[PDB]
C-alpha cells in the first residue's frame, strides 16, 4: 500500500480539522504512529504561526478564492498546482501549503461546509504527494520534516 500517502493524508486531515474544530482528534494514529504524532505537535508549532505571521496575505488570498461552495472548494486544486508545485520545493512552501489549508477550513466552519473539509485534506494530499514524491522520499518524509523542525 502507498504508506507515504496514508500517513501524510492522516497528519493533514487532522491538523485542518483540528484547527477548524479547536478540539483534538483523540483516535489513534494508523500506521507509524509515532512520527505522525510528532509531525501533528510540529505543524501546531510551525503552522499557527504561520498563519499569524502572514494573515494578511493569507485574507487576501482567501478573498481571492471566494468560496462558497463545493465547487469552489474543487476549483482549489488547480491554484494548489498552479501556485505550489510550479515552483522549487522546501519545507517551508510545504508548510505554507497545509497552513493556508487551514487557514481555508476555519473558513469553511464559518459558512457552515464543514463536510468540505476532509475532502479537501484529500485534495491537498494529492498535491503534495502526487506531484513531490521524489522530493519527499529523498528528504526522508515525515521522520525528514519532524528533524528539519527540532528545537
Ligand atoms: O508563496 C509560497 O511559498 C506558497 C507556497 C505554497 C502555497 C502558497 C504559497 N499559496 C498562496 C499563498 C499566498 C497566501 C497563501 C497557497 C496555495 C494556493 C491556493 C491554496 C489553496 C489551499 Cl486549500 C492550500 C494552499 C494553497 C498553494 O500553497
Amino acid at each position: 500500500s502507498d504508506e507515504l500517502y496514508r500517513q501524510s493524508l492522516e497528519i493533514i486531515s487532522r491538523y485542518l480539522r483540528e484547527q477548524a474544530t479547536g478540539a483534538k482528534d483523540t483516535k489513534p494514529m494508523g500506521r507509524s504512529g509515532a512520527t505522525s504524532r510528532k509531525a501533528l505537535e510540529t505543524l501546531r508549532r510551525v503552522g499557527d504561526g504561520v498563519q499569524r505571521n502572514h494573515e494578511t496575505a493569507f485574507q487576501g488570498m482567501l478573498r481571492k478564492l471566494d468560496i462558497k461552495n463545493e465547487d469552489d472548494v474543487k476549483s482549489l486544486s488547480r491554484v494548489m498546482i498552479h501556485v505550489f508545485s510550479d515552483g522549487v520545493t522546501n519545507w517551508g512552501r510545504i508548510v505554507t501549503l497545509i497552513s493556508f489549508g487551514a487557514f481555508v477550513a476555519k473558513h469553511l466552519k464559518t459558512i457552515n461546509q464543514e463536510s468540505c473539509i476532509e475532502p479537501l485534506a484529500e485534495s491537498i494530499t494529492d498535491v503534495l504527494v502526487r506531484t513531490k514524491r521524489d522530493w519527499l522520499v529523498k528528504q526522508r518524509g515525515w521522520d525528514g520534516f519532524v528533524e528539519f523542525f527540532h528545537v
